[PDB]
């Protein structure tokens, strides 16, 4: 066969869309200064601001933003929200930024192919392929998006996105409770699109 | 014009037509220690496999059970009632009493599962309410003699955890496929290995139990 | 809803395609005259010679390497050479019938997103087919691979997969499956982070180990 002309199934379109709209996020302490905790975040404007996780940027000296596209700029804690979990800080947003899709009119379903983009491990910025897998989840009165999409250390605060590139959660938690001694597989959480644009409103208002 | 149609790529056609007719399953024992007061010793899921109220199962699942419970994800609730079980296969039948209408799984008695086709598992996993994971069907059964021991499973990498057990994996059209049964948890952790029984075997099985008990 | 006549979501054809071609690659060794399976792996046949790609790791050592292949034929293969750097090793196993071979497409380009199969023998289960997508395609700069050029997927890789063939949704082959990532951070365990050395790179290595060693 020749399989020259035929075209391999990809999710390639919402990579390019969105992946260089998430960064890397590093949270810096004084050694010099060297790197604690790192995770992700997500451009979500040209005015320079940025959803990531709390613990990701708790007790920092510093906060490192890295672009995909080799920029890097220090930035400032506009505020958090322990409820939530979700922090938002300030870049410079001065020469352009990428920002991510948003589709406020989306319904997120149960089915619907995602992605999750962020930098686990510090490998680098990964791309996962996953479901939503459960929608309204939840101490806590929180409410998920599950996923299936392969979460790990260092993904928290960055992307999950659908086959559109457009944003479905900001990813937050993996499921490790164990009954038996055995590891759960696949059961991640992210904090729904318009419930982490609701609470970034509300932070850069200071409200 | 402005408002484009454009839609994410998505498997939600095979949930809504599959998982109505999944179902929690709740294995519950009365507890001498506090005013014979029933609790949850066990928990997995469970398919509505016809319009009579009868549900497939693992065995395993619903073994020792003092009350057996089923939980339908439309809200409903019924006691469900032991029909028989197959320790051979570790399938068991039960039986629910509803006055409307059930869900029932999709069954397709001539498609043909193949390997790579797209699967998605359904069921209860931790008791976080029922979960849908995404893999594909890794093989059909086995030749030779192999480390299961077996010979007809259904392997998959859709996610399976523990509360998968008796529910239901389906294609993409929501055709049963087969019944979420084991998991590979130790070795190294294995990632992405999980069997099902067939849904022919299952359906034989049931029908079996249905008739006899046995 | 009548589905009967629908078709359901399938990369059967990729599996048709490629998994003919990727075998289970037994590492025995002698521990008595007896000899017993020490390690067991995944390997490639590239072409009709009966040139087959597998990992270094999974044939050092050996007394005897066995290849066996999904159509039930069971060779012994020759080491032809190993290359330490990029961990891939080539076998030579000699055959009458005709070989399988994996497919392989020279002009195309692996992107971010795309689908793919990993092929191999996990836990010697047999043939296993998982399914990801490339969640990278080499690295800029300096990371915890120390290398620049893996690919990087989620499919599902497990002991046993070392040397097999992540392919596409058309059955080409993008990679050999080399790495799966353990370290951990906290206790916790690393899901879905998995990596195969690229195509083209693995074609030249083989062209160079099979005329020089």
């Amino acid at each position: 066969f020749d399989s020259t002309d035929e075209t391999p199934a990809s999710y390639n379109l919402a990579v390019r869309r969105a992946a260089p709209a998430v960064v890397n996020v590093y949270n810096r302490g004084l050694n010099q200064l060297e790197i604690r905790t790192l995770g992700s975040g997500v451009i979500m404007d040209q005015r320079g601001y940025i959803i990531t996780n709390k613990h990701v940027i708790n007790d920092a000296d510093q906060i490192i933003v890295a672009l995909q596209d080799g920029r890097v700029f220090e930035a400032l804690l506009v505020g958090s929200d322990s409820l939530t979990d979700l922090a938002v800080l300030k870049i410079n947003a001065t020469g352009g930024l990428p920002t991510i899709p948003i589709n406020a009119r989306r319904v997120p379903h149960i089915g619907d192919v995602v992605l999750a983009i962020g930098n686990p491990y510090n490998l680098g910025q990964t791309i996962t392929q996953g479901i939503i897998s459960a929608t309204g989840r939840i101490t806590g009165r929180q409410n998920f998006l599950q996923t299936d999409a392969s979460i790990n250390h260092g993904n928290s605060g960055g992307a999950l996105v659908n086959s559109l590139g457009e944003l479905m959660g900001i990813n937050t938690l993996s499921f490790d409770k164990s009954n038996d001694g055995e590891t759960p597989e696949g059961i991640g959480f992210a904090i729904p699109f318009q419930l982490a644009t609701k609470i970034m409103d509300k932070l850069i208002r200071d409200g």
